[PDB]
C-alpha cells in the first residue's frame, strides 16, 4: 500500500528557517591545495546553502607581547573568498604560549589576543561581517580536548570571561556561545554545566559582576546509528536546561556536531552514498517538524552542524564521514589532488533550494498518519516574490530513509498530491532524483573497479555520477495542482520544484575562479549572489581561445570540472545562469587562463 504526500500550497503555515547550513573539521595543513579545493565544493553549494565551517585549532595558526596572524589571516582570508564564515573556536595555546588558565597573568593576555585577532578582522571584513561570526568555546571542554594546555573548571570560567570580555572589548555586536559539549547527567560534563552556573549566578573574573554573557548555549549529541536518537537526546538536555537556568529559557540552543555516528574516519559504505544523504535530510526534517514547527514546546532551535567538512585518506576514499571523496593521483609529473562531490553534499544543495516559509505537508500510508519520525518524510516551501529578479517558488523535498541501512532490493511507492498553487504566469515544475544506482560516484568508482589513482576518463566518469537526475520544465496542469507517482528507492531523495516566471531574466554571474588541478585539467568555480533567483536549470560555460559553448550535462552546483579531450585548456572562460523558461542571464566577467 503506497506512502500519500500532500501538500497545501495555500496553506503557508510559518516562517522555514534554514538552520542546517553549517560544517566542520578537525586538524591533524589548513593552507594545503587539498584544503583550498574542500572550501571551494564546500562554498560551491548553490544559494548560500552552506554558512559556516566550524574549525577546531584556530589559535594554534597564530605564533607568539606580540603575534604572528599571518596563518590565520590565510584561513580566514581563503574562507572569505568561498563566501564562508567560521565557527571561531577559541581554541589553541597560541603556538605554546598559554598553558595554565589559573595564571591570572595568563587570562589577562588571552583577553587581550581575543581583543586583538577580534579588532584585526573586523578591520579586514567590516564589523557588518564579523558580527555573524559565531565565535565559540574550546571545543569539547569535558573530552580534555587540551594538549598541554591546563584548563581546570575554575581556569574554564576565567578562560570564559576573558573570551567574553575579550570581544566585548573588540566590540559588543560579537556573539559567543558554549561549552559546545555533551551535557551528560551530573556529575558527569562538570565544566559544561559549570559553565552556564557561572554564565547564569557566577561572577566576572574582570568586572566582579554578577552574571556573564552567553548568547547561544551549543552541544554535541551524536544519532549512533538512529536519526531519531539525535532529537530525543536534545529535549531532554534543553528541558534540563529551562528548568535549571530559567535565564536561559530563549537562549538559542546549537547542536554544531549532530552526526548519525561518532568516528569520522571510521569507514562506512553508507557514507558513500545517498544513504548519508538522505539521513541528513531525515534529521533536518525531524528537526524542522518534530520541534520548530510549533509543536506547543518549541525549545529555541537555531543551529544543526554536520562535522563532515574533513578531507578522506586512502584507502577509504568515498567510506569516511567527509562532503568530497579525495584522490591523491600520485603517479603522475607532479602529483596532484582531485575531489569528487559525495551524494551529501549534493543534496545539501536540493536542501539549500527551500525558503522562508513552511507549507502544510502530510505523509500517511493507508489512512495511518506518519510522521518524519519514519522511513519516509516531507518539507514543502514557498517563497513570497522579493523583486522582478523572483516570482512564487514551491520546494517539495521528499526522503526516503532507513537511517545507517539501505535497501537496495525494495521499492517505494509514494503519490504526491500538491494542490492549491496560487495562479500566476508560466507555472513550471521540475523533478530532481537521488539513488544509489543512478547518483553514486562511489557506485561508479566501483563499476570502474576501484582505480587507486583514477585516470582523466575514470575521473569524468565517476564525476558524470555526482548530480541528480533531472527532468525537463513541464507546465503544471490548470487548477494548481500536480499528481504524480514516483517509484522512489531506499535510500533516494526527490525535490519537486515549482516555479512561476518572473517579470525579468537571472542575474549576473559573479566571482568566477579557475583553479588549476593537474595537465590539461581544471575547475571552474563562481558565485549565484547577483543571479537572485532559484527557478535554475543549468550555467552555461563558454570558452575562447580564437566563445563557443561547452557542452555540458545540466547542473546548478556553482563548481565544474573541465577536462576535456582535447587537452586544450588555456584561454578565457565565462559563465552563465539558464532558467526554467530558457531565459539567458548576462555573462560573468571574462576570467584568462594561462597553463
Ligand atoms: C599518495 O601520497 C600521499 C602522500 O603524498 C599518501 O597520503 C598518506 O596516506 C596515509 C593513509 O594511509 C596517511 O596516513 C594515515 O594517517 C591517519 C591519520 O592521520 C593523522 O591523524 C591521526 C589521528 O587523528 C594521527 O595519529 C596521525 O599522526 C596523523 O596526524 C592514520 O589514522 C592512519 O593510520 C591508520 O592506518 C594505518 C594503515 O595505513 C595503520 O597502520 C594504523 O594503525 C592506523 O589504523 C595513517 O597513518 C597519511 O597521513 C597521508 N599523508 C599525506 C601527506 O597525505 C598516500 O598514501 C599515497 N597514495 C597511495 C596509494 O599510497
Ligand atoms: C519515534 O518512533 C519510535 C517507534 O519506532 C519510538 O520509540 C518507541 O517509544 C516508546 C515510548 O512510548 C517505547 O515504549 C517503544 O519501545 C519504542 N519503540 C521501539 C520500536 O523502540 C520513539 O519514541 C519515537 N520518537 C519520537 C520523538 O516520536
Ligand atoms: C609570520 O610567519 C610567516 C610564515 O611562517 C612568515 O613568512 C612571516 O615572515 C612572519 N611575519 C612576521 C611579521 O614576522
Ligand atoms: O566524532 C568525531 O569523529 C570527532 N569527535 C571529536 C571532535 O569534537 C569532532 O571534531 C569529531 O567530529
Amino acid at each position: 500500500a503506497p506512502h500519500l504526500v500532500q501538500v497545501d500550497a495555500a496553506r503557508a503555515l510559518w516562517p522555514l528557517r534554514r538552520f542546517w547550513r553549517s560544517t566542520g573539521f578537525c586538524p591533524p595543513y589548513v593552507l594545503s591545495w587539498d584544503q583550498q579545493l574542500n572550501l571551494a565544493y564546500v562554498g560551491a553549494v548553490p544559494h548560500r546553502g552552506i554558512k559556516q565551517v566550524r574549525t577546531h585549532w584556530l589559535l594554534e595558526l597564530v605564533t607568539t607581547l606580540s603575534y604572528n596572524f599571518t596563518h590565520l589571516d590565510g584561513y580566514l582570508d581563503l574562507l572569505r573568498e568561498n563566501q564562508l564564515l567560521p565557527g571561531f573556536e577559541l581554541m589553541g595555546s597560541a603556538s605554546g604560549h598559554f598553558t595554565d588558565f589559573e595564571d591570572k597573568q595568563q587570562v589577562f593576555e588571552w583577553k587581550d589576543l581575543v581583543s586583538s585577532l577580534a579588532r584585526r578582522y573586523i578591520g579586514r571584513y567590516g564589523l557588518a561581517h564579523v558580527s555573524k561570526w559565531n565565535f565559540e568555546t574550546w571545543n569539547e571542554p569535558d573530552h580534555h580536548d587540551f594538549d598541554n594546555v591546563s584548563m581546570t573548571m575554575q581556569g574554564f570560567l576565567n578562560y570564559y570571561d576573558a573570551c567574553s570580555e575579550g570581544l566585548r572589548a573588540a566590540s559588543p555586536a560579537l556573539r559567543l556561545g558554549g561549552p559546545g559539549d555533551s551535557f551528560h547527567t551530573p556529575p558527569r560534563s562538570p565544566l559544561s554545566w559549570g559553565l552556564l552556573r557561572h554564565c547564569h549566578d557566577g561572577t566576572n573574573f574582570f568586572t566582579g559582576e554578577a552574571g556573564v554573557r552567553l548568547d547561544y548555549i551549543s552541544l554535541h549529541r551524536k544519532g549512533a546509528r538512529s536519526s531519531i536518537s539525535i532529537l530525543e537526546q536534545e529535549k531532554v538536555v534543553a528541558q534540563q536546561i529551562r528548568q535549571l537556568f530559567p535565564k536561559f529559557a530563549d537562549t538559542p540552543i546549537y547542536n554544531d556536531e549532530a552526526d548519525p555516528l561518532v568516528g569520522w574516519s571510521l569507514p562506512q559504505p553508507w557514507r558513500a552514498d545517498v544513504t548519508y544523504a538522505a539521513m541528513v535530510v531525515k534529521v533536518i526534517a525531524q528537526h524542522q517538524n518534530l520541534l520548530l514547527a510549533n509543536t506547543t514546546s518549541a525549545f529555541p532551535y537555531a543551529l544543526l552542524s554536520n562535522d563532515n567538512a574533513f578531507l578522506s585518506y586512502h584507502p577509504h576514499p568515498f567510506a569516511q564521514r567527509t562532503l568530497t571523496a579525495r584522490f591523491q593521483v600520485n603517479n603522475t609529473r607532479p602529483p596532484h589532488v582531485q575531489l569528487l562531490r559525495k551524494p551529501v553534499l549534493t543534496a545539501m544543495g536540493l536542501l539549500a533550494l527551500l525558503d522562508e516559509e513552511q507549507l502544510w505537508a502530510e505523509v500517511s500510508q493507508a489512512g495511518t498518519v506518519l510522521d518524519s519520525n519514519h522511513t519516509v518524510g516531507v518539507l514543502a516551501s514557498a517563497h513570497r516574490p522579493q523583486g522582478p529578479a523572483d516570482a512564487w517558488r514551491a520546494a517539495v523535498l521528499i526522503y526516503a530513509s532507513d537511517d545507517t541501512r539501505a535497501h537496495p532490493n525494495r521499492s517505494v511507492a509514494v503519490t504526491l498530491r500538491l494542490r492549491g498553487v496560487p495562479p500566476g504566469p508560466g507555472l513550471v515544475y521540475v523533478t530532481r532524483y537521488l539513488d544509489n544506482g543512478l547518483c553514486s560516484p562511489d557506485g561508479e568508482w566501483r563499476r570502474l573497479g576501484r582505480p587507486v589513482f583514477p585516470t582523466a576518463e575514470q575521473f569524468r566518469r565517476m564525476r558524470a555520477a555526482e548530480d541528480p537526475v533531472a527532468a525537463a520544465p513541464r507546465p503544471l496542469p490548470a487548477g494548481g495542482r500536480l499528481t504524480l507517482r514516483p517509484a522512489l528507492r531506499l535510500p533516494s531523495l526527490l525535490l519537486v520544484h515549482v516555479c512561476a516566471r518572473p517579470e525579468k531574466p537571472p542575474g549576473q554571474v559573479t566571482r568566477l575562479r579557475a583553479l588549476p588541478l593537474t595537465q590539461g585539467q581544471l575547475v571552474l568555480v563562481w558565485s549565484d549572489e547577483h543571479v537572485g533567483s532559484k527557478c535554475l536549470w543549468t550555467y552555461e560555460i563558454q570558452f575562447s581561445q580564437d566563445y563557443t559553448p561547452v557542452s555540458r550535462k545540466p547542473s546548478t552546483f556553482n563548481l565544474f570540472v573541465f577536462s576535456p579531450d582535447t587537452g586544450a585548456v588555456s584561454g578565457s572562460y565565462r559563465v552563465r545562469a539558464l532558467d526554467y523558461w530558457a531565459r539567458p542571464g548576462p555573462f560573468s566577467d571574462p576570467v584568462p587562463y594561462l597553463e
